[PDB]
């Protein structure tokens, strides 16, 4: 196995693909160098064209060491690789390296069949994930909440994320008629998928199987296993009939929350909201008996009520909305609230109240 | 005690005096004092203090208290730009109001705030901020971290003739830097504690305001703009850099960045713990090799200026990298003796900073 390639062409591929699971699989075949990283749950494959003389073959090498070497070489560098027994030789200028190898044959492979396919701007996928990813659970015993629902319905792709205390849902049109379908992508997979998307205008092809998802953009192919379990139905989480409607400036609301939070309990940070005619009062207190109060002029209709919220849950929403004005739809002091950008119904958020 | 101050006049003073910040509650508080038209803010860790003076152009009333530093800073920072911050002491609480935002903070008496003893300066001088930044940045990285030999956890500041000098070492490597001050000074040699060196750096804004320094037998003080920093000194006897510099060290000269990157790349395949690289010096060439127990090998060859006998010497590549990163110059001189002796390293263009790294077996 031999190739010579510009450092420049290896950088993004290496970034994307970065004991045998600490190794990258390198394969030369049909004028192409393919680089594959895997943790057994997911895999990333990047391809680089080879124009300079090359010889087919494959090995695996330490991923971080190999990446660090290539990134460590100067800009403009040319990188020459040859496989020599149990070692891989890497050469550029008067820099030389010999890396240990494990056989290509020992490298783990994820086959499976595609059931649902569609193309969409990578930008639309980014929007969907950014809108909801912060509401994923992290290490819940309910594994299926440690990730994100991808659902196709009509001509929309929808994401849903929840940790049982707050929920996020976002839908975007993809311009073609789709079968009704839903799968859970593990949180690590959502993160890796998001990292593959750079905000250029670039089509993304998505293929979904019974147990896998695959995404192709440019010269990259990401494949992950799915998480198998029953995801909650966002439609049963949305408040069925909120009759109290609050509208306020996004930034004013965010900053009032953040300031009041300073004097909340540091271990479980929440604030009390009192809504009344034209007005919102946010309050906090702590074990030192310190107290914060914020008063805001707001658009409000409905009965006066008091309700508490976890600060981080509300700030997380306001930070995802990046809105001018936000709508909060309330029911009563013991029910969850629905939060939305006053000027967009692409996304919605539902947050449990907190007792204080 | 009462004052009203615009948000942005309070923000950097609060950030600065919080520098030394907890073991007991009052140590997480700032001292606020209104007196003779000035708000003073003080934070301390019992070893050092940072004090800020902020002038009061709005109505105020004298008095003093202490309040939690982080809460008070976070409140001020979180208020809208140009927010007028009104403060009033009310016994065991201090009330903060701006627009329709209100905060109540728990106080501890100003009289219980620890207060560094009065002391007498024996030497005083002024110097540009840029000079102090250069002295500290040149040597800070070589200070020990949590060593049982406490005096090594600090930085030696030495005045001698027309020069201010810093020295730092952890027993394994040493850094020394001297700069002119255009003023004759008595001989003093003092150890500044770890966090004090950090505070000194932190107060240098990078404008044209000079730095005024005062040193006594047991204390050091630095004034910049409207900030006064004071630290107690570490009460030990620091090693003498003069006696650690190699007696008579073969001369190698090389581009700093070419050297840095070659060491950086070789280090990738150096032992994970011991970080050993081998240097082979030969006629106008340096060869750097690293290998680990996996028997992966790195080799970098560089063109350098060298005329001496060929030799092999091992180094902790991290120590060498630290030196090259602190030098930030075009060319470096490495001054060698033999394979079991330290190397001295310097900017090829200046003897103001010198570095001593011991070889590894
Ligand atoms: O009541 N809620 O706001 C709420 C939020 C998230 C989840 C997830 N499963 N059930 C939920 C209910
Ligand atoms: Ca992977
Ligand atoms: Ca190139
Ligand atoms: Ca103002
Ligand atoms: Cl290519
Ligand atoms: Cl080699
Ligand atoms: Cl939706
Ligand atoms: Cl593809």
């Amino acid at each position: 196995m031999k190739f010579t390639v510009e450092r420049e062409h290896l950088l993004k591929p290496l970034q994307q693909v970065s004991p045998i699971l600490g190794n990258l699989l390198l394969q030369v075949a049909d004028g192409t160098l393919s680089l594959t990283g895997t943790d057994l749950e997911m895999e990333m494959v990047a391809r680089v064209a080879l124009v300079q003389p090359h010889e087919p073959g494959a090995t695996t090498v330490p991923a971080r060491k190999f990446f660090d070497i290539c990134r460590g070489l100067p800009e403009g560098a040319e990188i020459a690789v040859q496989l020599e027994g149990e070692r891989m030789l890497v050469r550029s200028g008067r820099s030389r390296f010999s890396l240990s190898t494990l056989p290509a044959a020992d490298f783990p492979n994820l086959d499976w069949q595609s059931e649902v396919e569609f193309t969409l701007p990578q930008a639309t996928m980014k929007r969907l994930i950014e809108a909801t990813q912060f509401s994923m659970a992290h290490q819940d015993v309910r594994y299926y909440l440690n990730g994100m629902l991808f659902e196709t319905e009509g001509e929309e792709l929808r994401t849903v994320a929840t940790d049982g205390h707050r929920l996020a849902v976002c839908s975007m049109p993809i311009g073609q008629s789709l079968p009704s379908h839903s799968v859970i992508v593990p949180r690590k997979g959502v993160i890796e998928l998001m990292r593959m998307l750079d905000g250029g205008d670039n089509p993304l092809r998505v293929q979904i199987g019974s147990n896998n998802i695959r995404a192709h953009v440019g010269d990259f192919i990401f494949t992950s296993k799915l998480v198998d379990g029953r995801f909650p139905d966002y439609r049963r989480v949305l408040p069925k009939n909120p009759d109290k409607h609050l509208e306020a400036g996004c930034d004013l609301l965010k900053q009032a929350f953040a300031r009041a939070a300073i004097l909340s309990n540091e271990k479980f940070r929440g604030v009390r909201l009192y809504v009344s005619e034209n007005q919102l009062k946010i309050t906090a207190n702590n074990p030192e008996q310190e107290e914060a109060e914020e008063i805001l002029d707001v658009t409000y209709s409905g009965a006066e009520m008091e309700i508490g919220f976890n600060v981080s849950y509300v700030l997380d929403v306001l930070n995802a909305l990046k809105c001018e004005n936000v709508r909060m739809m309330l029911t009563d002091s013991v029910s969850s609230v629905q939060i939305e950008d006053a000027a967009s119904q692409s996304a919605a958020y539902v947050v449990m109240p907190m007792r204080l």
